[PDB]
């Protein structure tokens, strides 16, 4: 058996050309950042992970190295299940908060343990998880068309992503619902019925404006309505779902652990659970959430948006899961999606395949890592919701 | 009008002699720690606060100075309501997590803004809040008799607090329910019916063991059963409450914002909301939670346990609130209760009075602060629940 010797958190920042910054309810993007988690062992088998973002990099680094890390040093990394609970009950729930950046931190470490396990076994993570369900590949969507566009421009951008091979894409909404509606109408007219259009309000709407928008989304045949409301308003989501439209009510990037999703399910408040393996507790926790969605006859389609590691970690699980595929793929300017690792976007008939190597299944460019150390740059401007 | 110039977070640690270290489901106490928040203005009016604990001090310091702080610099501190929302929607909810150490961090800053406001106005916080309801003083309880005692020892400790003037005290339970039961029985026999006995399991029990223990709490006429279960199991709390006993089901030190408590209320799952002004969002947020409890014909009795600032902040609110008083007073070894400030425990006929000075109502001993800089010591050993 191996023993964990170090838990490291590398803070990384990559720039965004001013014109390529995009804004949603989450704020105006400034620099694409991440923590690259590195778990080392006595025999030199290493796993890597990411706790997603945007979350302050110093907060993440401290939580990972100095709160979670000490619970892992000296432990057999093979006992991922034991270690999840040791960390959650020993430190994170009480001492970082039960639905928190500490849970995202745990997630990054958990992903690294799964990567380590796959590397030790010389198997891709999806093989450990029972192998593929989606044997031919996983249907992806282009994430996302952001604010600050006219309707013709939104339609142009959608048509562009479709030309690149995407069969689905997402639109950010929430600031100016009349403009959002005009954008959606133009988008649908441009591409026709065979392209799925998803909408994401980043918690920007109140209940009544969300009900008004849902009518529009229904008219436009939208696939889902993501974060239509504050994630704190469970009943509001039930109200939207109770309208009985074919538009799925989706949320989950900002909800943590299976406990959050259980509360939504018990209140008939969710169609699509979007728990991200890199945020909601780890691969370990996302597995449980995906299963719980299926038990309730609901869907799990994770949020994946931060870096190529968060994408890859979720993709292993999605490939292995019988849930209908609607796999988030960040198409915005992001060096962490292109230059961090050897795994790249490749669409065939609208589908992507999980990485095929051991663990997460690709190689990290450590020269790139060394050249992009964080120097205190901000990731994102102030969010909305006031 | 003033302008905020600096938001500082002083990391402090104070030791606990070996024999004085107590253990509960939250862990074995090692050092009593805090962040002392200091908000400065251009005209030299300063407010202080605390975001409670245990939470990692470096995580807190970074969140306060470098995540929350930048949203405050240059702002008029008088607009506490505006600033709460600027911070929550701008940064904390999404970028630190909606039920998180970030919320505790916000709470410390919010308390400091209220302290600053009171100092600027030359009024105690309770006067701003509409003045006293509890004009004669606030009934307190001794917090707490911890694990590791025999029944005779538990009864003697309780009798000791009664001799000191307390009309109520709390017992920690959950590791060995048969011993817990024996302790309670001995305690009740010793003091008779006129002393309130509270019980706190620190999330240690599952549903069936909690139902079994509730029968014994009922037999012993206990006032409340605090954190009987994981705070993530709302339905389990409903089950306990549905037994219809005179024992109140209490939770809240580990639940964040009014949203958590609304979910408990909507599920008929809570009798006593324990939202702490220094954890759950601030004085601003605790005010709303207290009001919401009253609207639902339930009680708000805050958790207050970390330092004299968290005690004082809650006491101003409790003094002003019509809720029946059951005010938590940390009687364990804690230099942050005795040496940080000029305000101390003064029990008269079982009651305490809020500080009478401006703002929080006492002065900080800055020499003590300077002499107790954190040097990386841990606050608490691994918690339980696994
Ligand atoms: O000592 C402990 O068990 C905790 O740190 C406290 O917060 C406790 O739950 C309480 O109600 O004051
Ligand atoms: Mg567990
Ligand atoms: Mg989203
Ligand atoms: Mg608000
Ligand atoms: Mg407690």
């Amino acid at each position: 058996s191996l023993k964990i010797t170090e838990v490291k958190a590398h803070a990384l920042s990559t720039p965004i050309p001013e014109r390529m910054r995009v804004e949603s309810g989450a704020g105006l993007k400034l620099n694409r950042q991440m923590i690259l988690v590195e778990v080392r062992t006595d025999e030199g088998v290493t796993g890597v992970g990411s706790p997603s973002g945007p979350y302050d990099l110093a907060v993440l680094k401290r939580a990972i190295e100095d709160v979670i890390g000490p619970q892992l040093i000296g432990e057999d990394p093979a006992n991922i299940n034991y270690l999840w609970h040791k960390v959650f009950h020993g430190e994170v729930s009480r001492n970082l908060g039960h639905r928190s950046v500490g849970i995202a931190a745990m997630s990054g470490v958990d992903i690294a343990l799964w990567d380590l396990k796959g590397r030790a076994m010389n198997q891709p993570i999806y093989q450990l998880l029972g192998g593929k369900f989606h044997t031919r590949g996983v249907r992806a969507y282009a994430s996302s068309i952001y604010w600050d566009l006219t309707p013709d421009q939104a339609a142009d951008e959608l048509a562009g992503w479709v030309e690149q091979g995407f069969t689905a894409a997402k639109l950010k909404v929430g600031r100016a619902p009349r403009k959002d509606a005009a954008n959606l109408r133009a988008m649908r007219q441009r591409v026709g019925a065979d392209v799925e259009i998803l909408v994401d309000a980043n918690q920007s709407l109140g209940r009544h404006d969300a009900l008004a928008m849902l009518r529009i989304l229904d008219e436009a045949g939208c696939y889902w309505f993501e974060e239509p409301l504050s994630i704190d308003d469970i009943e509001g989501h039930r109200i939207l779902r109770a309208q009985g439209t074919p538009v799925r009510i989706a949320t989950g990037e900002n909800l943590y652990t299976r406990n959050a999703f259980n509360d939504y399910i018990r209140n008939d408040a969710i169609d699509v659970l979007q728990a991200d393996a890199s945020r909601a507790g780890g691969i370990t926790e996302a597995l449980a959430i995906s299963a719980s969605a299926a038990s309730a006859h609901l869907a799990w389609n994770p949020h994946t948006f931060n870096d190529i590691i968060t994408v890859a970690a979720n993709l292993h699980l999605v490939a292995a899961s019988p849930h209908p595929a609607m796999f988030e793929w960040d198409i915005t300017h992001n060096d962490l999606m292109t230059r961090l690792a050897s795994y790249d976007l490749k669409l065939e008939n609208g589908l992507v395949q999980p990485p095929q190597g051991p663990g997460l299944g690709f190689e990290i460019d450590w020269d790139f890592v060394a050249a992009h150390a964080w120097k205190g740059e901000p990731a994102i401007g102030a969010g909305h919701g006031m």
